[PDB]
């Protein structure tokens, strides 16, 4: 949080938004070299660009933003990366509401992002003020959305599912939250589909689950894809394809980032989380195409394709949720092969098999500008995953329908009767935008927080 | 067995084939009733039709069957899957000879076939008078070709080496067999092609060898592909390539039931069964291209791909079978790769060093109705196995004549003087045809027992 | 040197070469029965092809060799495959300098090469007389050369690292030369880079270190890959682009062949050779696309490619031999991917930092003729390598400057201020050419040397 | 040239090139508001960057330009983008020599490029003073730049054979040069294979054939191929092959330019610039794989690849450019295939039959610091063009050797006794950099015009 100072003071450097429309009657209530600067800059409003105008003393007197609008706040990520040196602070007179100005003061942290856990990186010399009104909103927010990318970022190799276990552990010692670590033959025997997905790994499978909370309190259960690496498996990916497989964990590290969120704020619920981690990888005790993996239902998978293992180690993880009969089911899972996204790397997709539930997160999907958009648990496509073997294939048999295919196969494990949402994500940022820069990246959390607080406070 | 019926009855519904042809005239020896709801059912005696005709009390008079000719028999292997509920019984009388009638009654039994190991299913209904005149032949075959698809169908997760070793025992006590099993440090020393090809797998590589029979008859041996599960090993097959893969083992099934049969018909033969059992897989120490494997023969094969491994551990199988001067080796292999299915998945393909063994098998193809047909050991294509390191490769220069290459590979390792058959099978039904569930399958079996029977009685 | 002669003699057989242009004039010089015979046979000095001449006893008097011109020297590689059984003798009075007939002694040599450590080959049955005022070069070049096609020839298998280590000792035993071999939990430690790469292989990996001559000599250091088997690692190979892959570790045979040669020799210089000796392979314990490895230079890499893991290993050599401020490091590598052949296959591609020394080298190649051609280290594309996470990537964002981009890769490990030149190369003969038999193969070396005799002497 | 003002004025803002060692010194230099201004605004000097620094009116009083180097020049590019509005200057005091100062007025021309022909883009609004002493260089080169970006970047649709044929007489009207268009059946007759290339196309193929200058000077005669849109023909590009291929004309563009430039600058040349302008297509009439294309030199060619077609068609063009016997002879084409980019996108590359040349050409390329890359014509890979039917074929046996392969094809049509040059271009920024917008680029003609002013003035 050393992008942001904490002590009020009087001499911050302003940072204005504008857009174009306003600026001429603007610039009439400035002195004459104001006027004369910003015409001369050609600074015109433009979403992103800055005017920096000098003090007659050629210190900075103020930065005007441009936006895109009023309400978007995502202008304001841009700003680390083209601010000069300075403490500055935004006002709070120029937002229509405190909602707004919390999601610029936001973003503007998110924008100061550098993964440095690999090479010397420069800091930006940028700060801002925080008021002590949004302070615990914004940080807790702020550190939860830089753990997803921190953990998301980090490299394979130094992110197995033994190092995975220990961040939920650092995560749980800070509101003495328990943690249970299953491992080796007890993993085996209780959680088979999770141990036959990452039995072929040199770091061994395991399941982590954390609980929290009030025993009194409705029980939100929260479940997380931890595949910390994903060759494929025998049905091997493309080098294209298995570039970017440290993100196939994205799922679990948005489940403990929500589960980190409900703990710093308190709510009040019987918080538990479930976090199946294992390396999908290939070796001499890689499970094959046709095995049939037994699971912890008691229903028989037979593998069609070695590569849709998350919704595998998801099955067992799920059939444990259930056991509790808990009030609300929500798991998070990376999406894998360019067809199967649908909505595209920006949109996460929503399912949901009770109606009441697709709905609310829709609304708090707009309330909080973190898009979502739901797919159908359409049941008709149930038969693409006949087995004439086992109870159930893990995979369809063609290319089509790829997203819906995993949701129904997930639903197979969760009773309708217990209200769950699954959420299909990319958990990346592909390009370099503002306050979101390349790598890892935390979505749809806002609108399940959200959520989350309308349904439980 | 439970498909059939033991005990002779006054009572059982009776089963009559039918071409369209012979309808009018049958109806005509028929009661009013039976004339009116045959002509109201719609049934002309199309191929594979029934026509279920009530008693004046409402129960099953008889079950007519339309067949494509009186002599074709596996129009029967439907009935289980469209049969109301009863006890059924055919009519020798309706057959030109006791031969298609007992084809007739193995149909039957083989159509009620369901491989239920990793599923619950509901059994079927309907069962067929067995008359004890054909109940021993009956049994022994259905029984064979059951054990046969069942091998096939287990996941290779739950047939490795090992198990396909313990199965092969399985059949053995029953006959009092001897089976001797080569592994580990032996194997290493003694098979070292078998050896080379299974190193890389959890499941270590072995040799079965089962003996059978009076030592003063004459010997055949049989020699079966027992690849449990085909990765390609280095030169990774594609996912389509990998799915059925469980079925690399199907030469090892084939050569096992074909065993048996020769034991429980006691044909007065010195019988061996050698099964090389293995996985190609991926890991730390598959072998590789380029790799020189050394082999029991003697001679040394330079590994072109790793992918044309089954032929590599026969060579093995078969220098062993050569030492004992056998009168006839039979080896069955499955086939892999979409190219090299040449005469597709229904047409086993033959192959034979004396043009006398390769006209009697053909001979017994047409008088059992079990379909063969008989490929080249066109000798100027050794010029494809050339190797500038070895004394040759294990695979060819292009994609053209991949069978012959095979077959001609394995020649290499078998005398002229010896005379040696040599099978190329798919061991699977990829659609659902009467008498022929998806999955494991039996083929040129009942042609090649056929021969033996002529020859050796 | 089985090929060769070593006692002088008044009746070996004269092969003496011959363009078209010299035939006619040359014919009126011989006998009634000498000029018949070359114009019965239709030889009219066509390159690589003979006349074998003769004497009135149908013994043989001389064998005219056709040339493609009298300096060009291949065409007598091409002798042992057509000459009659023999002991046969060159003139020098035929060559226009004594260098022009060392070669054509040497060509010849080169062209009895024969592997065969797996399969019985006969011996060509020609032999050719040594002067002794040739002898030690020739057979130092030959037992040099030998040695290189029969390390790259080995099959992987019984090529590892071990094997490798092995024959550095055996080759520095001769010279008393003295070698360390870094390995396990010290290679680990202080060769980061090789040990994750070579991890995953079933034969671990090591780094072999071999150092000879007056400390107070100028050190001239020699760098060579040895990747004894390159799968691609989890970014597999294609079965084509994996067969010829014992071949990876051709830039560990070069660079031992070159120290064996500045030892046999005795130049004036205190060598070192460093051999990173690994198996790049497919397994549980693979590095991963994503990874960062850590370096001895201390800079991390971001694995983009697994399968650009020979310039990985490479940088810690390298890291290690610029500690020395050595006068010269020359390194030795193999190609991979047929894109990256820009020179094709026979001609090897030269990289060096300082332009002295790239010059010296392509005037080193004219006078040997043997071929390199150089390609530059164009600073512009170091921005291809450019890492989000580490401080660089292993490989390029496109299929484009392959071999630039190693090339730039390396240089991130060498000082300007230190003479260093890096040879890409292929290390083998697709097609049975004179003197080249297929497999294994020797080049860029003559150059290289006859650089440092002239440097050195 | 609308970017550049004539007309010279004392109230201009001068932009001044900064490197971060020498900003401390220059602040001491300057009033108390300007040093506050630089210091609060963060600049260092960093490449590329600018610190726009206010008068105290706060209109613009200068801005000063971080740069890689004083003598790099391409920052200078960039400077339309970031620039604010209004008429600026260069100081020639800021820099070594006017050599430099002349770059750095072109570049920042260069820069202000944007291809409006399709799409209404608002114009930059910074102009740059451009002195009269370097007003006819610069004008000439950035007129020029401009004419081949444009060719390039039109759509194929707009700029096929026709077209190009009309922009080369409109260049030739403005020096009165004679233009020849070969078309229809005169072309099908003496330039046979431009027609056969070009025969599918629905716009019918051409050549164009200016000349221009003294019949008594050297004979200069520029080639340049004209392929307006390249499907590849029946061996069809795959969609990201065939995405940029209205480029495959920039050797006509090229080779326009330099004639262009020849012109304006008055070379005592007689000039001579040939281009076969073509659609290589697909369509019922395309020529084929096995097809023999007949040549002007009355060689016969076999094609093996019909998207090796740029070759083809060049020969015929060299066929009759050496009939005249010229002095030189300098060809451009453009690359196709990513494999074939040895030297990457941004590095052309020279072929040349005689070292004079090559080494001149070299040579201009380091004094005009505009990068090319000698590749050599190594005789042993003209066996790769060998043809069982025709004279030789146009394509390899291989995917090595592309570059080297096109270039040797070409060689069999000219004369090693005339001095040749041939260019291999990739004539397109992938990327945005300074000075250098995505689309049409222009590459090694200032070192080739460099050359020819230093050779024939
Ligand atoms: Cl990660
Ligand atoms: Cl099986
Ligand atoms: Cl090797
Ligand atoms: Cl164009
Ligand atoms: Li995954
Ligand atoms: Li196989
Ligand atoms: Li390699
Ligand atoms: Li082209």
């Amino acid at each position: 949080a050393d992008c942001y100072l904490t002590e009020k003071k009087k001499n911050f450097i302003p940072i204005q938004p504008m857009m174009p429309d306003e600026l001429p009657d603007w610039l009439d209530t400035q002195d004459a070299r104001t006027q004369q600067w910003v015409k001369a800059s050609g600074f015109v409003g433009l979403a992103g660009t800055i005017c920096s105008i000098p003090e007659s003393t050629g210190a900075l007197q103020r930065v005007l933003l441009g936006v895109s609008d009023y309400e978007y706040s995502w202008d304001f990520g841009g700003l680390s990366k083209v601010l000069p040196p300075g403490a500055f602070q935004l006002n709070r007179d120029d937002f229509e509401d405190d909602e707004y100005y919390e999601r610029a003061l936001l973003a503007f942290g998110l924008g100061s992002y550098q993964f440095n856990a690999y090479r010397k990186r420069s800091p930006y010399l940028a700060k801002l003020f925080l008021p002590q009104a949004h302070r615990k909103r914004v940080t807790d927010w702020l550190t939860t959305i830089y753990l997803i990318r921190d953990l998301i970022n980090t490299p394979a190799e130094d992110m197995g599912p033994s190092e995975l276990a220990q961040a939920v552990k650092h995560v749980a010692k800070e509101f003495e939250a328990k943690v249970k670590i299953i491992e080796s033959k007890d993993l085996e025997t209780e959680f088979p589909a999770i141990y036959a997905v990452g039995r072929a790994g040199s770091r061994p499978p395991l399941l982590i689950d954390l609980k929290w909370g009030d025993i009194k309190a409705p029980k939100v259960t929260l479940v997380g894809k931890g595949v910390c690496f994903d060759s494929g498996g025998l049905d091997i990916k493309t080098p294209g394809g298995m570039l970017l497989m440290k993100k196939d964990m994205g799922g679990a590290a948005h489940a403990l980032g929500l589960a980190r969120m409900i703990m710093l704020q308190q709510l009040p619920v019987r918080l538990r989380l479930l976090i199946p981690a294992v390396e999908n990888a290939i070796g001499s005790r890689s499970y094959r195409p046709g095995d049939v993996v037994q699971t912890r239902a008691r229903k028989t998978i037979e593998i069609t394709n070695t590569d849709a293992e998350g919704r595998v180690v998801l099955a067992d993880a799920l059939a444990e949720a259930v056991k509790e009969d808990p009030d609300l089911i929500i798991d998070f899972s990376t999406l894998t092969g360019a067809a199967r996204i649908a909505l595209g790397p920006n949109l996460p997709a929503l399912f949901a098999n009770q109606d009441s539930l697709a709905q609310a997160l829709i609304d708090a999907s707009l309330k909080t500008d973190d898009p979502l958009w739901r797919l159908p648990l359409f049941q008709p496509y149930r038969n693409y995953l006949k087995s004439e073997v086992a109870d159930l294939t893990n995979s369809s048999q063609n290319r089509m329908a790829g997203a819906i295919t995993a949701a129904l196969f997930l639903q197979h494990f969760v009773s309708d009767q217990i209200p769950w949402a699954h959420f299909d994500i990319f958990a990346w940022n592909l390009e370099d935008l503002p306050g979101r820069p390349i790598g890892g990246e935390a979505m749809a959390l806002r609108a399940v927080f959200h959520y989350l607080e309308q349904q439980y406070r």
